[PDB]
C-alpha cells in the first residue's frame, strides 16, 4: 500500500509516531510519492538538479553552488491577514479590544478551522511528491532543543530546511520516540493545474492560510511557498508557538538578533536585540565595527530562545541554523560580513540576475563590468530607467549560519549565552533620540512595548513581535514582567535605540552601520555601570558618545527630546495599549504609562 510510494527511505526506519504521522496525512493529501529526507548533501545535489529540471530554480555560475528561484509575484512575503492561531477561546490568542479590531494577532475558532482545513487539504498533493523533513530547532541533540516533522510538497521548502535548520538522519535519531512538532505544508496546487503556473512557482493565494494550533502541538500552512509561510520551524514554531511553550516554562522566545561584542581590554558581553521589519537586525548582528580594537561576533540575527540559568543568567541559543536576510540594501559597505557569507551555497529568492550569472539588487553597490546586463526577478531585461526594482523588495538570501566570517564560537553551545543588555529599536524619522536607557525593567517592559516603527506610515510594533505573538499580548506583557521577581535574576540593562533620525530636510543625523558600533560602547560601558537623565530614560551625557574618526555629528538634534513631540508620543502610545490591551493591560504597564506621562509634564 503505502510502502510502494516512497522513493527514499524507510517507513519502518521511523519512529512509530513519526509513521502514523506520515500516514495519516498521506493519506489525506494523496501524494504520489513519498521521499524521507535524509539530509545529505548527496540528497541536497539531487534536489538541486530535479528543480533546475522543472526550472524552480536557476543556477548562479559567478558562484560556488548559489541558486535563483523566481516566484508569482502574489507570494513574496508574510500575510498577516491570513496568519491565525486557533484556540478554544479568543482571550487566549488575542486580547478583546476596546475598538476596532486587534492588532496584535489573528484568531480562529477551533470550528472555522475544520471548515478552513477540510476546503483545502483533501487530495492537495496529488501528482506532487511528499517530502517528510526531519529538523532540529536548536543545536542538535542537545536536550534544551525542539524537534519538528515537516510534511511539504516543496523541494524548495527542503533545500531551505536544509539551511535553515538541522535537518535530515541524524535528526530523526535524536527524537527517538520522542514528542515533536506536526508541521504540514502544501502549495496548494495538487496536479493537473487547475490554474495557470507562474515561473513555475506553485502557490495558491486565494486560500492561502497559516494556522498554528498550540495545544495540538500542529502548524497547517496552505497555500504559500514564501519562506516565512512555509519554513515551518522559524516564524511559525521557533516564535509563534514557542512564545507559548515559553510563557508555560519559564522562558522566552523572541524577534531577537544576538551578537557577541569584545571591547579592546577583551571584555566580551552578548547583546540581543529587537527591531521590526527594515532596521538592519542583520546588519548589528554582524557588524564590522568600525571602533579600533573592538569585535563583534554574531549568534544569530532572527530569534531568541532565552532561559534564567541556575545562576539567574538570561541564557540565550539561536534555535535556527543560518540566515534568512532580506537581499536589497546589501552592500560591501553596509554590510561586509553578510557578502562575504553569502558567495557560497546560497539560494537567492527574487534578486536579478546580471548576465554573467551573478547576483543583484538595489543598494548592492557595485558597477557593473562593460557589457553586464541585468535580467530582473521578472525575468525581463532591466535597466534604471524602467520605474521599477531590479530586485523585489522583500527579496531574499538564504545562507548556512557557519559560513559567516564572524559567526560566534558559542553559536551553537547549548548551554547559551548570558545576555547583559536588550535593544529595542524602530525607525521613527522624528523625536527619538539615538540611544537612550531604561530607568528600571518595569519601564524597560513599557518601552518594548511602545515601539513603533515607520513602514509614508508609522505603526506599532510591540517587542518586534506584532505579527509573531503565540497568545495574549496582555499576559505576555505579565510574563516579561514577572522576571524582575525570578530569584536572584540579572536582569540584563535595557536600552532603545534610533539609527533613523532625520533632519528637516530628511536626511539621516546618524551615519550608522559600522558606527553603531560607538552606540555599542556606550551600552557596554554602562552595563559596567555614564547618564544625563531625561523624561525618557537615560541618554549619554556630554561628550561621553565617542565621535572620534566622524565627520561631524549634530548631536544636539540627535538627542533633542521635544516636550511637543514626547506630548503627543505617550498620548498615542497610552491610547494604543489601553485599546488594544484593555482588560489585560498589566497595572505596572498603567503605572509607567502615567509615571512618563508624569516626567513629561514638568518640563
Ligand atoms: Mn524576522
Amino acid at each position: 500500500n503505502l510502502s510502494a510510494k516512497v522513493v527514499q527511505g524507510s517507513l519502518d526506519s521511523l519512529p512509530q509516531a513519526v509513521r502514523e504521522f506520515l500516514e495519516n496525512n498521506a493519506e489525506l493529501c494523496q501524494p504520489d510519492h513519498i521521499h524521507i529526507c535524509d539530509g545529505s548533501e548527496e540528497e541536497n545535489g539531487r534536489l538541486l538538479g530535479q528543480m533546475e529540471e522543472e526550472g524552480i530554480l536557476r543556477r548562479l555560475k559567478k558562484y560556488d553552488n548559489c541558486w535563483l528561484a523566481l516566484t508569482d509575484p502574489r507570494d513574496v512575503a508574510r500575510i498577516e491577514s491570513k496568519t491565525v492561531i486557533v484556540t478554544q477561546e479568543q482571550r487566549d490568542t488575542v486580547p478583546i479590544p476596546k475598538t476596532g479590531l486587534s492588532q496584535l494577532g489573528r484568531w480562529m475558532s477551533e470550528e472555522d478551522f475544520e471548515k478552513a482545513f477540510n476546503a483545502r487539504f483533501p487530495g492537495c498533493m496529488k501528482g506532487r511528491t511528499m517530502y517528510v523533513i526531519p529538523f532540529s530547532m536548536g543545536p542538535l541533540g542537545s536536550p534544551l532543543s525542539k524537534i519538528g516533522i515537516e510534511l511539504t510538497d516543496s523541494p524548495y521548502v527542503v533545500a531551505s530546511m536544509r539551511i535553515m535548520t538541522r535537518m535530515g538522519t541524524p535528526v530523526l535519531e535524536a527524537l527517538g520516540d520522542g514528542e515533536f512538532v506536526k508541521c504540514l505544508h502544501s502549495v496548494g496546487c495538487p496536479l493537473p493545474l487547475q490554474k495557470p503556473l507562474v515561473n513555475n512557482w506553485p502557490c495558491n493565494p486565494e486560500l492561502t492560510l497559516i494556522a498554528h494550533l498550540p495545544d495540538r502541538r500542529e502548524i497547517i500552512s496552505f497555500g504559500s511557498g514564501y519562506g516565512g509561510n512555509s519554513l515551518l520551524g522559524k516564524k511559525c514554531f521557533a516564535l509563534r508557538m514557542a512564545s507559548r511553550l515559553a510563557k508555560e516554562e519559564g522562558w522566552l522566545a523572541e524577534h531577537m538578533l544576538v551578537l557577541g561584542i569584545t571591547n579592546p581590554e577583551g571584555e566580551k558581553k552578548y547583546l540581543a536585540a529587537a527591531f521590526p521589519s527594515a532596521c538592519g537586525k542583520t546588519n548589528l548582528a554582524m557588524m564590522n565595527p568600525s571602533l579600533p580594537g573592538w569585535k563583534v561576533e554574531c549568534v544569530g540575527d532572527d530569534i531568541a530562545w532565552m532561559k534564567f540559568d541556575a545562576q539567574g543568567h538570561l541564557r540565550a541559543i539561536n534555535p535556527e541554523n543560518g540566515f534568512f536576510g532580506v537581499a536589497p540594501g546589501t552592500s560591501v559597505k553596509t554590510n561586509p560580513n553578510a557578502i562575504k557569507t553569502i558567495q557560497k551555497n546560497t539560494i537567492f529568492t527574487n534578486v536579478a540576475e546580471t548576465s554573467d550569472g551573478g547576483v543583484y539588487w538595489e543598494g548592492i553597490d557595485e558597477p557593473l563590468a562593460s557589457g553586464v546586463t541585468i535580467t530582473s526577478w521578472k525575468n525581463k531585461e532591466w535597466s534604471s530607467e524602467d520605474g521599477e526594482p531590479c530586485a523585489h523588495p522583500n527579496s531574499r538570501f538564504c545562507t548556512p549560519a557557519s559560513q559567516c566570517p564572524i559567526i560566534d564560537a558559542a553559536w551553537e553551545s547549548p548551554e547559551g549565552v548570558p545576555i547583559e543588555g536588550i535593544i529595542f529599536g524602530g525607525r521613527r524619522p522624528a523625536g527619538v533620540p539615538l540611544v537612550y536607557e531604561a530607568l528600571s525593567w518595569q519601564h524597560g517592559v513599557f518601552v518594548g512595548a511602545a515601539m513603533r516603527s515607520e513602514a509614508k506610515i508609522i505603526m506599532h510594533d510591540p517587542f518586534a513581535m506584532r505579527p509573531f505573538f503565540g497568545y495574549n499580548f496582555g499576559k505576555y506583557l505579565a510574563h516579561w514582567l514577572s522576571m524582575a521577581q525570578h530569584p536572584a535574576a540579572k536582569l540584563p540593562k535595557i536600552f532603545h535605540v534610533n539609527w533613523f533620525r532625520k533632519d528637516k530636510e530628511g536626511k539621516f543625523l546618524w551615519p550608522g552601520f559600522g558606527e553603531n558600533s560607538r552606540v555599542l560602547e556606550w551600552m557596554f560601558n554602562r552595563i559596567d555601570g555614564s547618564t544625563k537623565l531625561t523624561p525618557i530614560g537615560y541618554i549619554p551625557k556630554e561628550d561621553a558618545l565617542n565621535l572620534k574618526g566622524l565627520g561631524h555629528i549634530n548631536m544636539m538634534e540627535l538627542f533633542s527630546i521635544s516636550k511637543e513631540f514626547w506630548d503627543k508620543e505617550v498620548e498615542d502610545i497610552e491610547k494604543y495599549l489601553v485599546d488594544q490591551v484593555n482588560a489585560d493591560l498589566p497595572c505596572e504597564i498603567e503605572r509607567e504609562i502615567l509615571a512618563l506621562k508624569q516626567r513629561i509634564s514638568q518640563m
